[PDB]
């Protein structure tokens, strides 16, 4: 059975055949369902013609990292040939090209099976908000998926794809991640392009790599990262940021205070942070306690402060001339934005430059930061009998991460008593990507036989 | 005149208090408005420099001893009001703003407060009660800028330098329209604590002067990091160090087809003028299309950035609304229309036009524009007090929302002897680079 990248890797090099990978895999999903996993299906014959299109290029030696390997892409990304629904019945768009990300990743050799299911217009942190069905903790089925990025994080950790393409603006690439026992790769903002992928919040939006390991989350990042001149947000980066970096044997890392660390009653993650912390400081990190309060505030106006209206905006006819097509918990809050004003949002902008300038106290101090990724996870009927509040509670540790333009990815940190994963974050200043996932690696395989 | 005059005489003997005694006595047998709203009583200057002697006793580094300046009315003095140009915005600050407060520890005086365009919204100087400030050139014209008493106080010889605040252009209109300097600092490289915001994101204290190297001499005392600032940014070592420019270099100019002089074919003929001399110093011109600089210019007032004004005086705006300058109140009232979304929108626009103004970067080392397309009389400019402002703007407006560095400097005068400027613009922290080629431009 195919796993990760190395799995497809020897399986090609011992002389499978991708194509009939690929119909297996298509096989596969049809007898059980699409939903809610998938909204859509990439067709088999186009998947196919795709591929020997690839294996061409394959054949007159050009370079192909991702060879035949399937993945998932989160449906408010365009592939072309497929509706872009974006987890909504009545957004019916079907483009014409691939997403600018999609296509090197494409170029790269890599075909995208399908449209994964998400929380609709990347608004929710549990995977609960659309109307595709509801996508399932693969480690228990009564428990909520995650993330924003739901479909494409179940749909790698039950094995069906070795990566898949998220999201992340609150912490949608990320949360589904923990909730998986995945890896949760969120790229500076403008490393990865935004074209080709509908907005949630513009000046914060990330499109993330979802996948079993460190490595497969870089050698996807490598081939999708680079600069769009279309795309005014995209940046510049190069391969410093996202080249892999040895640690030295001691530095620095920042935890909150111990004695206000927030995860909403539940003990055992507490617990597992603090396996955690100490697996860091044997790893030769010293440990530097600092105060979570502008970082929690930074994450508090995201949805309690003038950013929600980037939603409205991003989405402004449908929700005018058509608000019945929304989900009603995005409704409330997407259109709540309408009461803001210009004079609202500049404060923000104030009162978010503020926060940030606190917050440089904490980084003078510190290499990188640690963090429970979600302080918990909650049932399905909890999270649907408290929409609102207990989404909230998830983007505790997340929120502010794109506000203060921050580099972060979640990696696995183990296990409850009841098989519930736990994960943390590591989070780093901007293009620093490729030095946190260094470090986030050395702490997963910390240690951990091979 | 200028600070070597002060240092000379200084140096020659002559006692500090004399020359401020003189100063003040010169100001009050003539007028105190429209040029100075407030004067710091001539006791407490006096104490100021008393204090600045007694640490030069001590073996201080005072680079600016002895020196008076004048300070726009939106920056915090201690011990005078901030009016920021209104009649009913009561502010008595504590404190001096914390880059007064670093040209004070440097040894210099502020003498008062000066006239502006209320609320720093306006680029002429006749949007105030406190009267109409005049080009020192003739009478009959405007002053120009926001930063209009700061200009006309130091082109009429009271002071050797002056602090203005730009967001627009209000630290370069008045110095071209009064043969002056005008250094406008990148954004973050001044602090913006004690200073009364317009629209915080863009807003600079600029410095005003008659020459470069005053300006420089001022602005290396004035920059400075202020943790309490949060749009305060660091730069220090080189970003106001003065180089000299090599034999060869490209400047941008705008096509020929989109140059705007709004009929003024003197200031068009002046713009060639300086053209071809910054051509001579070893400049190659580089034709560019203004377009997205224009886009972007405009977003300033035809755009959501007009709500920073509002936020800025919101209460005020709410509360006493008649307090406020007509013109000046109906534009910042408009931003009640203004939503989140438009916000947003506005920014997503700014970052595109930014995206295509990188074209023209990539192929300049500096940027070449008239400061001022023209000039109008007062009585012109009260009779359209919204259009032929917004003309002002028309070379201006961008430079803050694009993050850039500016230096207004003079380009000789038309046949009836008002003065015209050009002004140089390189990207963030190119202050010192851009400072010395103005400053190469104004001598050879």
């Amino acid at each position: 059975h195919l796993t990760d990248l190395a799995s497809y890797q020897a399986a090609y090099a011992a002389g499978t055949d991708a194509a009939d990978v690929i119909s297996d895999l298509y096989a596969r999903i049809k007898e059980d369902g699409e939903n809610p996993i998938w909204i859509s299906l990439l067709p088999l014959e186009s998947a196919l013609a795709m591929l020997a299109d690839a294996q061409q290029r394959k054949d007159k030696g050009e370079a192909l990292p991702l060879f035949g390997i399937p993945f998932g892409v989160k449906d408010n990304i365009d592939v072309a040939g497929l509706p872009t629904t974006a987890g909504c019945t009545g957004f019916a768009r079907t483009p014409r090209q691939h997403a600018f990300v999609v296509q090197r990743l494409v170029d790269a050799g890599a075909i995208p099976i399908g449209k994964t299911n998400l929380d609709q217009f990347a608004t929710g942190l549990n995977g609960t908000r659309t109307p595709f069905g509801i996508p399932r903790c693969v480690f228990n089925e009564n428990y909520v998926s995650g993330g924003s990025s739901s479909g494409s994080a179940v749909a790698v950790a039950n094995g069906t794809v070795p990566f898949s393409l998220g999201t992340d603006t609150a912490g949608s690439g990320r949360i589904p991640a923990a909730f998986n026992n995945l890896v949760g790769l969120k790229p500076t903002k403008g490393l990865f392009s935004g074209s080709g992928l509908v907005p949630a919040a513009r000046s914060l939006d990330c499109i993330s790599v979802l996948a079993h390991t460190v490595d497969d989350a870089l050698a996807v990042a490598r081939v999708a990262a680079g600069y769009d001149a279309d795309d005014a947000f995209s940046r510049k980066a190069g391969a410093a940021a996202l080249t892999e970096k040895s640690w030295p044997r001691r530095f620095n890392f920042g935890v909150p205070a111990a004695e206000h660390r927030q995860f909403f009653g539940d003990a055992e993650a507490e617990a597992l942070f603090n396996k955690a912390v100490r697996k860091l400081e044997e790893m030769g990190g010293t440990c530097i306690s600092f105060d979570y309060t502008p970082f929690r505030q930074a994450a508090e106006l995201l949805y309690a402060g003038p950013w929600v209206a980037e939603r409205l905006a991003a989405i402004e006819s449908l929700a005018d001339e058509h608000p019945e097509v929304l989900h009603p918990v995005v409704r409330d809050i997407i259109l709540s934005a309408k009461r803001m004003s210009a004079v609202d949002t500049f404060n923000g902008i104030y009162r978010l430059a503020d926060l940030v300038r606190a917050a440089e106290s904490t980084w003078e101090k510190i290499d990188v930061m640690l963090l429970p990724t979600a302080p918990t996870i909650y049932t399905v009927e909890d999270m649907l009998a408290d929409p609102v509040r207990l989404n909230s509670n998830l983007g505790f540790y997340t929120n502010f991460v794109n506000l203060m333009d921050l580099s972060a990815i979640a990696v696995p940190a183990g296990f409850r008593t009841n098989g519930l994963p736990f994960g943390v974050t590591f989070i780093g200043r901007a293009f620093e990507d490729g030095a946190i996932a260094s470090l986030g690696k050395a702490f997963v395989e910390h240690d951990l036989a091979k």
